[PDB]
């Protein structure tokens, strides 16, 4: 595949400042009168937008958005979930005081589903003819931690709680992160020194659910390696120093995205998400350091490197968690052989014939 063409993809899928301003217009007038309202509990009165950019979270429908309310919580303990160093109990070290959220206390351990269930019964209430733009909320879910609103039947918006630890992250995370040879490790020590969240996502157990478990969430960490990506501190700031990193980021999801979209019909791939591939990218950017390994002219080149990792990710059933490494997305427990195989062999058919998916 030509860098030509792929960049030729890229700039038709480029949408102008008009569309982008108003999208981003009406989900921030929702959001914030969402967040306005959410202060009038105790429990979420120290509610908050955590920034993860939240724009351009899809590259062409580009109305779907994805927001995150951070909710500041002090002094939480932490207890791992069967060892699936990614799911949590979320206690409280310290707990004479009454906490704003002991009404979510189903004993020691912070209820997950009861904070879910308020929050989007707050958003759900709150929502109705408050407005003066027109806002539904979309059906639940099986398992997810999102709230999604749809605004004026054409914007989704994906609204997700997340509680705020200041303290250090959880021992899984040890050797996560690997980012010395590439970001170096003054900037892997900093990061590391910024809070972590919590989502409210329970964990399987054989042929049950826990309910009361959180899931670790470093999403403002991936916006951060994003927007700063390079080795060299100046990496796209000149023409001579211009990468396609974040070109074969778009190319790929946007890959992910119309296959997703052509076999809509179908269940083989509606586990697989944008995360996946990011993660991937994640780690092929660990595998080259170098800006001159992702120069400009070779996008042909280093596309199809990240297409040929994702799909050994695929076959050999293996994409670790970029911050929890012992933490499978891929996994038999999460996405079936079937389902992956199914996608793999799109994906190569798409690689073996130019990408057709590409030309809409
Ligand atoms: N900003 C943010 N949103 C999250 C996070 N975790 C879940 N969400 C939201 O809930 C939706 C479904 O969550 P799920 O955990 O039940 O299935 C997810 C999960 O299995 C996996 N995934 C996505 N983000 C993940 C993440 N940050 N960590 C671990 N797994 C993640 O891919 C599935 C679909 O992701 P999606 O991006 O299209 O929408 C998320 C996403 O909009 C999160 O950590 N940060
Ligand atoms: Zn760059």
């Amino acid at each position: 595949m030509g860098a030509s063409k792929l960049r030729a993809v890229l700039e038709k899928l480029k949408l102008s400042r008009d569309d982008i301003s108003t999208a981003a217009g009406m989900v921030k007038g929702v959001v914030d009168h969402l967040l306005l309202r959410l202060k009038c509990d105790s429990a979420f009165r120290g509610v908050g937008l955590l920034n993860t950019g939240s724009y351009y979270e899809h590259v062409k429908a580009p109305n779907e958005f994805d927001v995150m309310f951070k909710l500041e919580v002090p002094r939480i303990q932490l207890e791992e979930y069967s060892n699936t160093r990614a799911y949590y109990f979320v206690k409280f070290k310290r707990n004479p005081k009454e906490n704003p959220l002991s009404q979510f206390l189903e004993g020691e351990i912070l209820s997950a589903s009861k904070m879910l269930s308020k929050f989007r019964k707050i958003i759900k209430e709150e929502i109705n003819d408050i407005k003066d733009t027109d806002v539904i909320m979309k059906r639940k879910r099986g398992g997810s931690p999102a709230v999604t609103l749809l605004i004026s039947e054409k914007i989704s918006v994906d609204i997700t709680l997340a509680l705020e630890s200041k303290s250090s992250w959880p021992a899984s995370t040890q050797e996560g992160l690997r980012i010395q040879n590439w970001l170096s490790a003054k900037v892997r020590k900093q990061l590391r020194l910024k809070p972590f969240y919590l989502v409210p996502k329970h964990a399987k157990e054989g042929n049950g659910f826990q309910e009361e478990t959180w899931r670790l969430s470093f999403s403002h960490i991936e916006k951060e390696i994003l927007n700063n990506h390079g080795k060299s501190k100046t990496c796209c700031e000149n023409k001579e120093e211009k990468c396609c990193r974040k070109d074969c980021l778009k190319l790929m999801k946007y890959l992910l995205e119309q296959l997703k979209e052509r076999f809509k019909d179908k269940k083989h791939l509606d586990k697989f998400s944008s995360y996946h591939v990011k993660t991937a990218f994640f780690h092929v950017c660990t595998q080259n350091p170098q800006d001159s390994q992702w120069d400009r002219k070779d996008l042909g080149l280093c596309f199809d490197n990240c297409v040929t990792y994702f799909l050994q990710c695929l076959r050999t059933e293996k994409l670790e968690n970029y911050f929890i490494p012992e933490f499978n997305l891929f996994s038999s427990n999460l996405i079936d052989k079937r389902s992956k195989e199914f996608l793999t062999k799109q994906i190569e058919y798409e690689r073996n014939n130019e990408f057709p998916v590409f030309d809409e």
